[PDB]
């Protein structure tokens, strides 16, 4: 039903890739 | 039913790539 | 049914690219 | 049903691959 | 049912590759 | 230079009430 | 500079209040 | 320069209050 | 600079309350 | 520079409050 292919090239990452990334950073 | 193909390339990478992000920052 | 292919090239990425990005930055 | 291929070639990695990252840095 | 394959080819890694890091650092 | 008043008088919450959600709910 | 006064009454809470939530459930 | 006055009355709390929850829920 | 105020009566707590929780819940 | 006040009046805790709780529950 569901088919998915991937494919990533990546030279220097300093951020998010194929990730899932949550960051409060609240203030009360 | 559902068929995708992903091709990336990337040389510097300092945000999000094929990823969800969540960032609150809020303040009361 | 549904078909897709994605092909990026990217050189330097400060931002998103195929992503969700999500961010409140809300104030009370 | 559902088949996923992931192939990720990275050189140098300081962020998140196919990871998931949560961070609070909430303050009070 | 559900099928994934997984190929990593990384070279030094700093960050998180196919993990799952939480990080409080909350402040009161 | 601000100011706010909050009152909220509330039953039942099935929600959210001075709240900040996200949800992502992508499909790739 | 900034005033902000929350007053808040609830009698059965399921959701979230004065509360900053983030779900990912994204699917690959 | 920020003052921030804070009053909850809950009888029954089930989700979140004064709270920053984070929750992965991802599937690859 | 800062001045923060909490009052919180919670009669019966089955949640998070002036918390930061999380959870991974990811799949593989 | 930074004052905070809790004042918190808990009759049955069954999760958390004024604490910092982390679950993986990752499944590979």
């Amino acid at each position: 039903q569901r088919l998915a292919n991937f494919l990533v090239h990546s030279g220097n990452n300093f951020g998010a890739i194929l990730s899932s990334t949550n960051v409060g950073s609240n203030t009360y």
